[PDB]
């Protein structure tokens, strides 16, 4: 019952992350005694997805060598989607059934004759190898420990059931990487219908900043003509760029938030988490059950470190004059012990008076505490016409901008009466206080 | 099928010659992956003997090391007699089945699951152990290359058939080290009839010269009691001691001769070998197939290196006075290009006129070629009293010693006149010549 796998199960090495040298042909036990195979240590699945070419992506790799570099001594396992991903895409959507009955029997036969201990073992999956797998592991009687996913397929799969897609009980744990949602519900590549125990949303998944417009033309630029389509796929990639990242920078992982809802997470209240919230992001993830589906948010920098703060603020805004603004820009700044940023913006429509407002900040440096800060409010009119006839003017009394990392609630302060923000106007100074 | 094993086999390593660290346990595949098993190269499998004591005999570590040293990167394998060897010593020669159906099934299973190659394996035996091995393999599909045992086991076993006992029919290729044969037939601890392909038979196995008369009385000597209890067995562990030498030494293997008889090669007569014949001892030996049994012999040294030469010699006497004399010893020298012998006597009764004679010498130092000789005849008669008066002489003529590893006829070759070899003389020199 080992004659119809027609997908091979390749084992690479630290020295060779580029050529499967090894074949582990299931039933056939040989394979395990040729290639090296520590039965102690954990061992991960790879399981790549859909590729125009004839041949793995460019990123599995760069992901294989992260993944040794991480956990050495222990087994890696690749698949050969090849063969069968190059026809028809929904092609591919029917074949993940085949490939997935054929994953459960691999791991079931190695459970058999083995015992290899499935509480050991991750099925990375990307692309469409993310419902592959998760439509594998159901199949196996002993279920599995991670099943961690990658930016998970949404043709075919939306308005669909645990047994036809990634479902939370697939696996012991789950988490996936929703790198992707622009478009229309149940057409966006990106299935945006939370999954897992814990779905992460960076960016809200709306686009990622690494990248550009990318296809000029459809003749004069390379739709999948290579060069600029790897542009185009600007986040699908992403995903993956994320996880290798957060693995090769162990010590200081990225904390992404639980919230209510991306625009809460933009303006700034579901950022505290005293209970079992705010959990990390990428191997090091905290292993957590949750009642229902649990949304979450946070940012990036552009391709290489991300890793970046959260310092979302608070505005005690008080003065005089009671007429109404909207659709303002306000520019801020900030110093502390370890670096500071310079020229940071940000916007805050619906301004007004006796009111208190917020907003979410983000920076891309380490910053440690913070002493001082910028308050500088913009405007289109640079030249000295609007310099001395009077403009719109408010005052400013505290701040409570509150520290992500490390809750910190620092009451910052404004100056005896050095304050009295307007437009087009040198900033106005805080320090800390109380 | 595999609840009925009782005989737990191990597997060492070079940093652990000593402990049973590992247990390949037949059927249950786990032990194959936790202890490693390199399934390309060759694997032995010793099987030790009776013990009085409940533990394995001093010379397995040796053994096993050198093994290892010989051929690294080449899996080990021991059994575990105990629990059954140190019952009676005929229920042991009982339980040589059950051992032997217990390996047959582990080989079977092994070339089952791993189909490892049969054709790698030797069933190192000794004493019980290689009528073990012997009535095991025979059981096994693919038959077995190399059976090569130690002192095979004479009580219960002459007399016999190849179900019973070691056969030539049991492997592929077959040789036995008959390393004491002393007493009566079917009585003498060790077997005298060839079983074998090829069987050696150092010294003629009467005894070995590493020992002396050991028990000196039955209390106050230790019989089995430690101490004297090695020495009493001077022989059936020097078996072991040479195939460790021999693996040892692999560069300069000792050259075994093939006779007809142990009488027939003290005489000296079937040394030469142009056919195949006169073929290695030990590890390098080589593979041969013959018609029939094919016995040999040799000599050695004390303990430690072995290896020694044969340089049989042949004597043209040809003198005047025709009174037979007999049991006359014969003391005789040499000198090479390496290193030379001084005292070294022999023995050659019977000594006539106008007849030729031969016999058999062996040196235990490195000699290369040889340049002259030494020819002195003892006598009890030392001092001056047959000094003077005539005593009886001889003439000698030429010499045809020949070198045995390599076939040298040299000719040596008395003097012009002054040889007249006489009773209490100074010897007689002798050069190369022709």
């Amino acid at each position: 019952d080992f004659r119809d796998i027609e997908s091979k199960f390749a084992l690479r090495t630290p020295e060779d992350t580029a050529e499967d040298t090894c074949h582990l042909i299931p039933g056939v036990t040989e394979s395990v005694a040729n290639c090296h195979f520590n039965h102690s240590s954990k061992t991960f699945v790879v399981i790549h997805g859909w590729t125009v070419t004839g041949m793995y992506e460019s990123w599995v790799p760069k992901l294989v060598a992260a993944l040794y570099k991480r956990e050495p001594d222990s087994n890696v396992i690749v698949v050969d989607w090849l063969s069968r991903a190059q026809q028809h895409y929904p092609v591919s959507a029917g074949y993940t059934k085949l490939v997935g009955q054929d994953v459960a029997k691999f791991m079931n036969w190695m459970a058999d004759e083995f015992n290899y201990p499935l509480g050991n073992v991750h099925l990375l999956g990307y692309s469409l190898g993310a419902h592959a797998a998760g439509i594998a592991g159901s199949l196996t009687n002993k279920k599995v420990n991670r099943i961690t996913g990658l930016d998970p397929a949404g043709p075919n799969f939306e308005y669909a059931e645990a047994p036809s897609r990634l479902s939370p009980d697939d696996a012991d744990f789950v988490d996936v990487l929703h790198t992707f949602t622009r478009g229309s519900p149940g057409r966006s590549i990106g299935i945006q219908k939370p999954v897992g125990h814990v779905d992460i949303y960076p960016n809200g998944g709306t686009f990622q900043p690494g990248c550009n417009i990318g296809e000029a033309l459809r003749v004069i630029a390379e739709r999948g003509l290579g060069d600029v389509d790897q542009l185009v796929k600007c986040s699908h990639e992403r995903s993956v760029h994320l996880f290798i990242d957060s693995l090769l920078n162990e010590e200081n992982p990225s904390k992404a938030y639980r919230c209510n809802s991306k625009e809460a997470f933009e303006k700034g209240l579901c950022l505290s988490c005293r209970k079992n919230r705010c959990n990390n992001m990428g191997y090091e993830i905290n292993k957590v059950r949750a009642k229902r589906s649990s949304k979450m948010y946070l940012k990036t920098r552009s391709q290489m470190p991300y890793k970046v703060f959260h310092y979302q603020v608070k505005i005690h805004f008080s003065g005089t004059e009671s007429n109404t603004y909207t659709n303002q820009a306000f520019e801020i700044s900030l110093y502390g012990t370890v670096a500071e940023s310079e020229n940071i913006p940000f916007t805050l429509p619906e301004v007004s008076t006796n009111k208190t407002y917020s907003f979410l900040l983000y920076t891309e440096v380490d910053i440690g505490e913070l002493l001082m800060l910028k308050l500088k409010w913009i405007s289109d009119s640079y030249f000295s016409w609007s310099n001395w006839w009077s403009s719109p003017g408010f005052d400013i009394g505290k701040i409570r901008v509150k520290a992500g990392e490390t809750q910190k609630k620092v009451i910052f302060c404004s100056r005896e009466k050095m304050s009295y923000l307007q437009k087009g106007k040198s900033p106005v100074i805080f320090v800390k206080c109380h």
